[PDB]
Protein backbone atom coordinates (compact mmCIF):
# COMPACT_ATOMS: atom_id res chain seq x y z
CA UNK A 1 0.00 0.00 0.00
CA UNK A 2 2.72 2.48 1.00
CA UNK A 3 5.89 2.89 -1.07
CA UNK A 4 9.32 2.33 0.46
CA UNK A 5 13.01 2.28 -0.44
CA UNK A 6 15.80 0.70 1.61
CA UNK A 7 19.40 1.27 0.56
CA UNK A 8 22.66 0.64 2.39
CA UNK A 9 26.33 1.31 1.77
CA UNK A 10 29.50 1.11 3.82
CA UNK A 11 31.76 4.17 4.07
CA UNK A 12 35.37 3.16 4.79
CA UNK A 13 35.82 5.86 7.45
CA UNK A 14 35.07 6.54 11.17
CA UNK A 15 31.58 7.37 12.43
CA UNK A 16 32.54 10.91 13.44
CA UNK A 17 33.59 11.97 9.94
CA UNK A 18 30.77 10.10 8.21
CA UNK A 19 28.22 11.77 10.51
CA UNK A 20 29.61 15.31 10.31
CA UNK A 21 29.82 15.25 6.53
CA UNK A 22 26.38 13.78 5.80
CA UNK A 23 24.67 16.00 8.37
CA UNK A 24 26.27 19.18 7.02
CA UNK A 25 23.17 20.49 5.28
CA UNK A 26 24.94 23.60 3.97
CA UNK A 27 27.25 21.34 1.97
CA UNK A 28 24.58 19.13 0.41
CA UNK A 29 24.76 20.92 -2.96
CA UNK A 30 28.33 19.60 -3.35
CA UNK A 31 27.49 16.21 -1.81
CA UNK A 32 24.23 15.46 -3.64
CA UNK A 33 23.99 15.72 -7.44
CA UNK A 34 20.35 16.81 -7.34
CA UNK A 35 20.40 19.77 -4.94
CA UNK A 36 21.46 23.21 -6.17
CA UNK A 37 20.65 24.91 -2.88
CA UNK A 38 20.17 23.86 0.73
CA UNK A 39 19.71 26.29 3.61
CA UNK A 40 18.47 25.96 7.17
CA UNK A 41 15.50 28.30 7.62
CA UNK A 42 15.34 27.87 11.39
CA UNK A 43 16.80 25.70 14.14
CA UNK A 44 14.53 25.38 17.17
CA UNK A 45 15.75 22.89 19.75
CA UNK A 46 16.85 19.52 18.38
CA UNK A 47 15.20 19.40 14.96
CA UNK A 48 15.23 22.13 12.33
CA UNK A 49 13.62 23.22 9.05
CA UNK A 50 15.54 23.54 5.81
CA UNK A 51 14.79 24.47 2.23
CA UNK A 52 15.94 22.45 -0.75
CA UNK A 53 16.17 23.78 -4.30
CA UNK A 54 17.05 21.14 -6.86
CA UNK A 55 18.92 21.61 -10.11
CA UNK A 56 16.98 21.35 -13.39
CA UNK A 57 15.71 17.77 -13.67
CA UNK A 58 15.57 15.59 -16.79
CA UNK A 59 12.72 17.84 -17.95
CA UNK A 60 14.28 21.20 -17.14
CA UNK A 61 12.13 21.80 -14.06
CA UNK A 62 13.50 23.19 -10.79
CA UNK A 63 11.78 22.07 -7.59
CA UNK A 64 11.91 23.64 -4.14
CA UNK A 65 10.43 22.50 -0.83
CA UNK A 66 10.78 22.65 2.94
CA UNK A 67 11.45 19.66 5.19
CA UNK A 68 11.86 19.09 8.93
CA UNK A 69 14.91 17.14 10.09
CA UNK A 70 15.82 15.81 13.55
CA UNK A 71 19.37 14.38 13.89
CA UNK A 72 20.21 12.21 16.90
CA UNK A 73 23.98 11.73 17.00
CA UNK A 74 23.71 9.90 20.31
CA UNK A 75 21.53 7.17 18.82
CA UNK A 76 23.33 7.48 15.48
CA UNK A 77 20.09 8.02 13.61
CA UNK A 78 18.16 10.84 11.99
CA UNK A 79 14.49 11.36 11.15
CA UNK A 80 13.11 13.72 8.53
CA UNK A 81 9.97 14.44 6.51
CA UNK A 82 8.77 16.89 3.89
CA UNK A 83 6.72 19.79 5.24
CA UNK A 84 5.70 20.88 1.74
CA UNK A 85 4.92 17.39 0.41
CA UNK A 86 4.29 18.57 -3.14
CA UNK A 87 3.41 15.56 -5.34
CA UNK A 88 3.79 13.34 -2.26
CA UNK A 89 0.95 12.65 0.16
CA UNK A 90 3.81 12.32 2.65
CA UNK A 91 7.54 11.58 2.56
CA UNK A 92 9.38 10.28 5.61
CA UNK A 93 13.12 9.65 5.80
CA UNK A 94 15.10 7.49 8.22
CA UNK A 95 18.89 7.18 8.27
CA UNK A 96 20.93 4.98 10.56
CA UNK A 97 24.69 4.62 10.99
CA UNK A 98 26.35 1.44 12.23
CA UNK A 99 29.97 0.52 12.86
CA UNK A 100 31.01 -2.50 10.78
CA UNK A 101 34.13 -4.32 9.63
CA UNK A 102 35.56 -1.81 7.18
CA UNK A 103 34.00 1.46 8.30
CA UNK A 104 30.59 2.96 8.93
CA UNK A 105 27.47 1.51 7.35
CA UNK A 106 24.80 4.00 6.28
CA UNK A 107 21.24 2.81 5.79
CA UNK A 108 18.71 5.22 4.24
CA UNK A 109 15.02 4.34 4.29
CA UNK A 110 12.20 6.30 2.70
CA UNK A 111 8.47 5.91 3.38
CA UNK A 112 6.05 7.67 1.03
CA UNK A 113 2.87 7.66 -1.04
CA UNK A 114 2.09 9.73 -4.13
CA UNK A 115 -0.88 12.08 -4.27
CA UNK A 116 -3.68 11.05 -6.66
CA UNK A 117 -2.91 13.01 -9.81
CA UNK A 118 0.84 13.28 -9.32
CA UNK A 119 3.15 12.93 -12.37
CA UNK A 120 4.49 9.69 -10.85
CA UNK A 121 2.83 6.64 -9.31
CA UNK A 122 4.25 4.73 -6.31
CA UNK A 123 5.86 2.09 -8.54
CA UNK A 124 7.73 4.49 -10.83
CA UNK A 125 8.84 6.87 -8.06
CA UNK A 126 10.21 3.93 -6.09
CA UNK A 127 12.39 3.00 -9.06
CA UNK A 128 13.47 6.60 -9.59
CA UNK A 129 14.34 7.12 -5.93
CA UNK A 130 16.34 3.89 -5.71
CA UNK A 131 18.44 4.97 -8.70
CA UNK A 132 19.14 8.49 -7.43
CA UNK A 133 19.69 7.30 -3.84
CA UNK A 134 22.21 4.66 -4.89
CA UNK A 135 24.06 7.21 -7.03
CA UNK A 136 24.16 9.68 -4.14
CA UNK A 137 25.29 7.17 -1.54
CA UNK A 138 28.12 6.03 -3.80
CA UNK A 139 29.25 9.62 -4.44
CA UNK A 140 29.11 10.53 -0.75
CA UNK A 141 31.05 7.37 0.14
CA UNK A 142 33.83 8.36 -2.28
CA UNK A 143 33.98 11.95 -1.03
CA UNK A 144 34.16 10.93 2.62
CA UNK A 145 36.76 8.21 2.00
CA UNK A 146 38.91 10.71 0.10
CA UNK A 147 38.81 13.26 2.95
CA UNK A 148 39.65 10.42 5.33
CA UNK A 149 42.58 9.07 3.34
CA UNK A 150 44.02 12.58 3.01
CA UNK A 151 44.45 12.88 6.76
CA UNK A 152 46.52 9.70 6.91
CA UNK A 153 49.67 11.18 5.40
CA UNK A 154 50.30 14.40 7.32
CA UNK A 155 49.27 12.57 9.43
Amino acid sequence: MAARTDNSIVVNAPFELVWDVTNDIEAWPELFSEYAEAEILRQDGDGFDFRLKTRPDANGRVWEWVSHRVPDKGSRTVRAHRVETGPFAYMNLHWTYRAVAGGTEMRWVQEFDMKPGAPFDNAHMTAHLNTTTRANMERIKKIIEDRHREGQRTP
